[PDB]
């Protein structure tokens, strides 16, 4: 229970494009296929060294997350990060990106932290949005971007900490 700040992170974006698996990869090391979650809203935990400051990260994460549903408020409320994850190998995830900003923004304080993550990089092969397509939304949209695979761990501890590294940068500053 070493830890200076609380950093509620919030997992957004179409279902099945890897949330609860970066989630668990980066909270437990874990990767499942049909991952057990209770009803609603879950978060996991994990403190992490920022130099010499600890922070102890709260991911959080749900399966509906749908403008209608009551709780959705109450799922962004005190929100200082966010990844936008989308599957790499699926455009339609990634077309919706715009829409989910703006629920995110319906909701969240404008000094979240945001990165657009492209998810299930190890089927890189597979790919449908471009890389540099997806970098330069990112850029004109005030977002962090990294591309993962909570499969194979690539950039999953990364794209976590540099969310993480940003926020602690803006809070010390409020
Ligand atoms: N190949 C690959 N499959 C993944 C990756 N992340 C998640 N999956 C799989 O995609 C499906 C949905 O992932 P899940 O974490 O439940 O996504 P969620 O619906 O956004 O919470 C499951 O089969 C996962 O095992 C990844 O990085 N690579
Ligand atoms: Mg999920």
């Amino acid at each position: 229970e070493d830890y200076n700040f609380v950093f509620k992170v919030v997992l957004i974006g179409e279902s099945g494009v890897g949330k609860t698996n970066l989630l668990s990869r980066f909270t437990r090391n874990e990767f499942s296929h049909d991952s057990r979650t209770t009803i609603g809203v879950e978060f996991s935990t994990r403190t992490v060294m920022l130099g010499t400051a600890a922070v102890k990260a709260q991911i959080w994460d749900t399966a509906g997350l749908e403008r209608y549903r009551a709780i959705t408020s109450a799922y962004y409320r005190g929100a200082v990060g966010a990844l936008l994850v989308f599957d790499l190998t699926k455009h339609q995830t990634y077309a919706v990106v715009e829409r989910w900003l703006k629920e995110l923004y319906d909701h969240a304080e404008a000094t979240i932290v945001v990165m657009l993550v492209g998810n299930k990089s190890d089927l890189s092969q597979a790919r449908e949005v471009p890389t540099e397509e997806a970098r330069m939304f990112a850029e004109n949209n005030g977002l962090l971007f990294l591309e993962t695979s909570a499969l194979d761990s690539t950039n999953v501890e990364l794209a976590f900490e540099t969310v993480l590294k940003e926020i602690f940068a803006k809070v010390s500053k409020q």
